């Protein structure tokens, strides 16, 4: 008849809505049954009517209020509708008490599972934007005192201590509409290529959000029984690869910029080999002999481009990846995330030279690879990568200059719409630039672009993970996801149409 005991008070999380203010987390108000086994002791009779409203067995849970019958706290059930909760208030069973507390609901549920993550049963941030944004959507708890007899009767509240201070609300930089658009498409991808995994990411390039990121396979956040760690892969941001042929613009970005290269310039690539000691470049295409810039990214010569390296340095090439964020710390603070790797030399060797102009060597992930064509694109300023609403746009870095960046997009177009190219990445009444690929562990299909080319918006990445249908290749498997997606972006955003007759 005399314990006064402190009690927590539970904080409402903070809202988490797209850039639009859809909901994404929600927390939902629950009621927690938690019993007093040394009241239940007084009232035996009760139990299994008690067990079956709990749905517990009516002789296990007997055992488990008997060996707790000296505590005065055991949890019954946690996050119970408000419905469900009552009911079994409703059964007057002496010992049985009730907690309001909140529990998160995801609306949009696999669509956005990877990005906004989840929490556990203390409604705490354990994974994605959940984590990455926890002490933002916690809040802070709230204290109160209680009167609790020598039996472990409730009595009355003394007073509260401190207050609750709910949490806070967070717009992500996701566009759900997008959202939704990007995971089907992906989706449908890997089933008509016969694919297990993928990533997609799209990217505003002027204002560095992230207006998508879905990954394959995924899960239903609000269910999470029975989950494989397989599926809660946040690929686009953990899975490291090998970008090859994707880089190759920024080769052709430092030769540009180093005055001795023009896009007219020819590079003889017979017969699409070359011996670099032991090592010997090979392009996968080796029908050609003189091309020129643009005809270099459209065969993806690895000779071609090894030549223009070793005639600018590695050094011009390697600071043009390393600006625009390749093998870097994005700074998005999401949980796992890995930053890859971006090699340097005091003295770049002739082999490691080459390598690191057609993608070899170094490692990045979807988010960089998406990052660094957000620069090209956005006339060659880089702006740092956001998964939150940009209201102020940062003061960005100019990595290249404007004149190179717009000869490069448009070499990229060509890539898309000329003779040869990647015609299955073209977005039907726009200009489309971008550049396929191929990543090594068994492959991994790779596109990389943006649109309009004229005047860059949204940037894109498309990753494949090992096509089984037919053909690894990258203008092939993820180029058609890039045109679709692609052009349902440029339609949501109200993107005029620069390729209309
Ligand atoms: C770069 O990642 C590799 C090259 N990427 C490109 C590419 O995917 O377009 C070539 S593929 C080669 C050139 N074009 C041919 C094609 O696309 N079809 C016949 C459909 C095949 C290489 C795979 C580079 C590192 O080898």
């Amino acid at each position: 008849g005399g314990s006064v005991r402190h009690i927590a008070i539970p904080a409402h999380r903070g809202l988490i809505t797209d850039r639009n203010g859809e909901p994404l987390a929600v927390s939902t108000p629950v009621t927690t049954l938690w019993a007093n086994p040394k009241e239940l002791m007084t009232a035996k009779e009760r139990w299994p009517q008690l067990a079956a409203a709990l749905g517990q067995d009516t002789k296990l849970f007997a055992d488990r209020i008997e060996q707790n019958a000296e505590r005065e706290f055991i949890y019954l059930v946690r996050g119970l509708t408000p419905e469900q909760g009552e009911g079994v208030i409703a059964l007057k069973v002496p010992g049985v008490y009730s907690i309001e507390e909140f529990r998160r609901f995801y609306p949009a549920g696999e669509v956005v599972a990877h990005a906004v993550g989840f929490t556990d049963v203390d409604d705490r941030g354990r994974e994605g934007i959940e984590l990455a944004f926890d002490e933002w959507l916690a809040g802070v708890p709230g204290k109160r005192q209680v009167l609790k007899d020598r039996r472990g009767r409730v009595i009355k509240d003394v007073q509260v201590t401190k207050n609750a201070k709910p949490g806070k609300t967070l717009a992500l930089s996701i566009d759900l509409r997008l959202q939704y658009l990007a995971h089907r498409e992906l989706r449908n991808a890997l089933l008509e290529n016969g694919a297990k995994a993928g990533s997609l990411v799209i990217m505003d390039v002027k204002t560095g959000e992230i207006l998508a990121m879905t990954n394959q396979p995924t899960y239903n956040p609000n269910n999470r029984r029975n989950l494989q760690p397989a599926a809660m892969r946040n690929r686009a941001m953990i899975d490291v690869f090998e970008p090859g042929s994707t880089v190759k613009p920024f080769s052709m970005s430092a030769a540009l910029a180093s005055g001795r290269w023009k896009p007219s310039d020819i590079v003889d690539v017979y017969p699409g080999t070359l011996q670099i000691g032991r090592y010997t470049i090979r392009d996968v295409s080796r029908n050609s002999r003189q091309l020129d810039l643009t005809g270099i990214l459209i065969k993806s010569s690895n000779v071609g481009i090894s030549k223009i390296a070793f005639d600018i340095g590695a050094e011009s090439i390697y600071s043009v990846m390393q600006q625009v964020g390749l093998g870097q710390d994005t700074g998005l603070g999401f949980p796992g995330e890995r930053v890859g790797n971006l090699p340097n030399h005091r003295k770049w060797p002739k082999a490691e030279t080459a390598t690191l102009a057609y993608g070899y060597g170094l490692s990045v992930t979807a988010i960089q690879l998406a990052h660094a064509y957000a620069a090209l694109a956005n006339d060659g300023k880089s702006v740092p990568l956001s998964m939150t609403r940009v209201d102020r746009v940062p003061d960005g870095v100019q990595v290249i200059s404007p004149e190179v960046a717009s000869t490069v997009q448009g070499m990229l177009q060509q890539v898309v719409e000329a003779q040869g190219g990647v015609f299955r990445a073209q977005v039907p009444g726009y200009h489309a630039a971008g550049k396929s690929g191929t990543a090594r562990k068994a492959y991994r299909s790779l596109f990389a672009g943006f649109a309009p080319a004229t005047d860059p918006r949204i940037a894109m990445v498309v990753v494949i993970d090992e096509p089984s249908k037919a053909g690894y290749f990258g203008g092939l498997v993820s180029a058609p996801v890039f045109s679709k997606v692609m052009a349902g972006a440029l339609r949501l955003m109200n993107v005029p149409p620069d390729n209309l007759p």
